[PDB]
């Protein structure tokens, strides 16, 4: 059912700036939006991604929107930066990571099924065209930055999927 949805098909506005890392990404890292809140139709979740777009480029001056990938709660995936881009999601892991969004809030609640195999096959898509490491550690932001990010639930979820990597003695 998931389709990868262009900057275009959302009608992203123009990056300010691009910058690229070589090389398939050795990470994965998975992040909530908290806000916006889960969109269930892709009118609502294309406009979810220009207001996270819309927040990080205009309130915070960002070159783009920072998540390399958003996922709907239509089960979309909407391109943010993309393969190979270097992000604003996770310092120190910017120029070497995939950054992918579940828009929601998902600290009690589990994302529904649609939302988590789009996440698990843009992962496999991307190990498949060569954009990820096949070797790839599958990180929640939580576990290189302090934050709830990605929700207790979601942390837990992808704690059961393959490639998920303990990076710290905790
Ligand atoms: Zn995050």
């Amino acid at each position: 059912t998931a389709r990868l949805l262009s900057r275009s098909d959302w009608g992203a506005r123009l990056p300010k700036s691009v910058e690229h890392f070589q090389g398939p990404a050795p990470y994965v890292i998975i992040h909530h939006s908290y806000m916006p809140a889960v969109c269930y139709s892709t009118p609502d979740c294309m406009k979810s991604m220009r207001d996270m777009q819309d927040f990080h480029q205009l309130e915070r001056g960002w070159n783009d929107i920072g998540y390399s990938f958003g996922i709907g709660g239509d089960g979309m995936i909407y391109t943010g930066r993309g393969f190979n881009v270097i992000g604003a999601h996770a310092p120190k892991y910017n120029d070497k990571s995939v950054g992918i969004v579940l828009i929601g809030d998902w600290r009690t609640e589990l994302p529904p099924k649609q939302m988590l195999d789009a996440a698990k096959n843009l992962i496999a898509f991307g190990v498949f065209k060569g954009y990820i490491d096949p070797a790839y550690k599958l990180l929640g932001h939580r576990q290189v930055r302090d934050t709830e990010c990605p929700g207790g639930r979601l942390f837990a979820e992808i704690s059961s999927w393959p490639h998920f990597t303990h990076i710290n003695d905790t």
